[PDB]
Formats: C-alpha cells, sequence, structure tokens
C-alpha cells in the first residue's frame, strides 16, 4: 500500500536520527552551504524536502528565514517537533514538487533541495515540473541547492559507502541506468533497501538550464567515511538570473 511506502521510508529516517545526532552531524558536515548563502546575502530560504529537520534546524540556528516544506505530513511532524527540541519554530507547509506555489505565496532567496532527495523522482516529466515550481519560487536574483549522490562513478563501483563513522553503511544492490537499489544497514543491524534514480551529473544540470536556469556551478562533495578519489555526492548551485 501506499502507507507502507510511506510508513518504510518513516522507519528509515526515524533510525537515521535515533543513531546519527545532528551535532555530530553538523560538526562533521561543516558550514559550506550556510557560507554560500551568506556570501550572496541569502535571508529568505525555502526547504522543499524538510524531511526530519537537519537542514532547516540548521539553517534556522544561522539566523535565516526559513519556510520549510515537504510532501509528507508525517515527515513535517517530526520535523517541527525536532525544531521545537532544538528550540526553534519551524513554518511547515505541506506541498508537492508539481504544484509548490499552491500555498506558498511567497518568494524567495534561496531553495534548498537537499538529502538528495531530487533522485525520488521516476519520471522525467515530473523533474521538468518540479524543477520550474522551484525556478517560479525564487526572486530574480535567487539560487537553488539542489544535491545528488554520485551515481556517474557507479555506472561507469560495487562496494559500501560508510557515514557517521561506520554507524551506516550504503551498498549499491542494483544499478542500471534507469534505477538504483541501495541497501542501508545500520550499526543495530537494522536494515533498509531504498530505490532512487541514477542522474548523472551532466544530466541534471541539462534539465537545469533547460528550465531556465542560467548558471550552475557544480561542487563535489566528499561525505562518506573512507573518501575515493571521486567524491560520493554532487552540489549544484543554480542561479535563476
Amino acid at each position: 500500500s501506499d502507507h507502507y511506502e510511506e510508513e518504510y521510508v518513516l522507519g528509515f529516517v526515524d533510525k537515521w536520527d535515533e543513531l546519527i545526532d545532528w551535532e555530530s552531524r553538523a560538526e562533521s558536515e561543516g558550514d559550506t552551504i550556510i557560507n554560500i548563502l551568506k556570501e550572496r546575502g541569502v535571508k529568505k530560504v525555502l526547504d522543499v524536502a524538510t524531511g526530519t529537520g537537519f537542514n532547516s534546524v540548521r539553517l534556522l540556528q544561522a539566523g535565516f528565514d526559513v519556510v520549510s516544506a515537504d510532501g509528507s505530513a508525517e515527515m513535517l511532524v517530526k520535523a517541527f517537533d525536532n525544531a521545537r527540541d532544538h528550540g526553534y519554530l519551524m513554518r511547515t507547509v505541506q506541498a508537492d514538487w508539481r504544484w509548490m506555489n499552491k500555498d506558498i505565496h511567497d518568494k524567495f532567496d534561496a531553495i534548498v533541495c537537499l538529502g538528495n532527495s531530487f533522485t525520488h523522482l521516476f519520471d522525467e516529466g515530473d523533474r521538468r515540473k518540479a524543477l520550474a515550481e522551484f525556478y517560479a519560487l525564487l526572486k530574480h536574483d535567487g539560487v537553488l541547492l539542489l544535491d545528488q549522490r554520485n551515481y556517474d562513478a557507479i555506472l561507469d563501483s560495487k562496494h559500501a559507502h560508510y557515514y557517521c563513522g561506520d554507524t551506516v553503511s550504503v551498498y549499491p544492490e542494483h544499478v542500471d541506468e534507469g534505477l538504483a537499489r541501495f541497501k542501508y544497514e545500520f550499526s543495530d543491524g537494522s536494515v533498509y533497501n531504498l530505490n532512487m534514480f541514477p542522474l548523472r551529473k551532466d544530466y541534471t544540470r541539462q534539465l537545469l538550464h533547460e528550465v531556465g536556469f542560467q548558471e550552475i556551478n557544480t561542487l563535489g562533495d566528499f561525505k562518506e567515511t573512507y573518501k575515493e578519489d571521486e567524491p560520493d555526492f554532487f552540489l549544484h548551485v543554480a542561479e535563476k538570473n
């Protein structure tokens, strides 16, 4: 059922937050995103993939005005209570990427679409539609920050990637040009298997260019515990202009 697919992922993010505390994670991940926004003079930020709220809370802590959107009401409840626990009032809004301005009536200096969330779309029409909705919600001089795993390295290898020391391993069980299924195994024995679309770096860049973004800088980001020559993530910094 749709309820189970949703409950499965809610269980996954529960487990991630259970075993990986946000302070350790913040000190580990660093402040590159915050500084990018600061250097641009960003004030208003829309988080379009809030999840359990880590990125939104970090931005609130940094002093940004943040609106926290997610397709999932249940995610937003977790995110709100996590923000609350850290001493912030989150502004949550349930929203589908295909109609983002249904209940969002402001425009923003920046949008963040992080957590490798853009890969959850398996339809190209949905990809273009989502990017267009993001584009429309940006002020004339606004920016979209959108990240993704590095699938190029896998498509062109077969070993696990670890995060937060050895708290979780991520193993590509199946990868072809249309699908990547990863096995997530946590230090307590918990296992989750998740599907995502293996976006090539240049394909994502091309989609962004095609919906109207004017300059895209893609940064390599090394997040995993045991570093390789290739980054395990990319961050696209797409300026609207």
